[PDB]
């Protein structure tokens, strides 16, 4: 289960419905068996990556890691599902922050438990923050990368559900 | 009664971002609409912004014959979708749809016929298009209902922020 942070109500409307779109089908995705969810593995790895993205592009890792799926971005290899399709950058950020989240992620997530709001958590751990600037950039070149790879293999992203 | 969408091949051609919005919006209006029809996952309210995601990210791009060229406009146009948005004191996106529901009847099925059977979103535009008005009318509703939509998720956090 999830509760997004107060904060992510301050986003421009677009990136708010980003957020919210991509929060609500990664929990689906989680949690979903067969029968709630019909995504394939790389409609789940893509799906994965929007929640990053979404999530880091705004309120960075600590607001990531404060909504609760920290272990489903850097425990499952996600870093590596998305070497696999030739992006390199943003696996690479993802490897150098784990190391952040193996160290005060179990914190961040008993504080957001807690009632602890992201103004505050961004406070107590700056660490995050050159790594969110670090996701900019490799987002930045990734994303275009990304595109290409989904417009490559078309059949596999087009199709969701039986007919 | 629909229950698999399959995105058209002219959405290759959308920049990066929007290219996400439009995958992510579409398998979760396929997970809430088909998956969750017992709205255990996502409450009714989630299920609205759902469909209004898949409705804005199909049209902004490729317009309603994309939309019900992809799928799933039966939802959109015959479930109350322009209701509930009008609960939330947003009326133009609803006064929109209500006149594309007409051309949705009449020519719906023929266009999901189409497009199952291979056409593409542009020849499919040049059969029909009576949607263009709409499309334009609908992005120029969201340029204003898309602030107001913010502003009621905004005022009703607790129904959009928790997923439980």
């Amino acid at each position: 289960a999830l509760t997004l942070p107060e904060d992510i109500r301050q986003q421009e409307p677009s990136a708010l419905l980003y957020t919210l779109v991509s929060a609500y089908l990664e929990h689906t995705a989680q949690t979903g068996d067969e029968s709630l969810s019909c995504l394939s593995d790389d409609q789940h790895t893509l799906t994965a990556f929007c929640y990053l993205d979404s999530q880091v592009e705004e309120g960075g890792f600590v607001q990531l890691i404060a909504s609760g799926y920290g272990e489903y971005i850097f425990r499952n290899p996600l870093a590596d599902s998305l070497r696999r399709w030739k992006i390199k950058a943003v696996p690479k950020v993802l490897d150098k922050a784990k190391a952040l989240y193996e160290q005060h992620g179990k914190t961040i997530e008993t504080l957001a438990d807690g009632g602890a709001d992201i103004p505050s958590l961004r406070k107590q751990f700056p660490e995050f923050e050159e790594w969110d600037g670090a996701y900019y950039e490799a987002a930045e070149q990734d994303l275009p990368l990304l595109a290409e790879h989904i417009q490559s293999n078309w059949e596999t992203f087009a199709h969701i559900g039986q007919a």
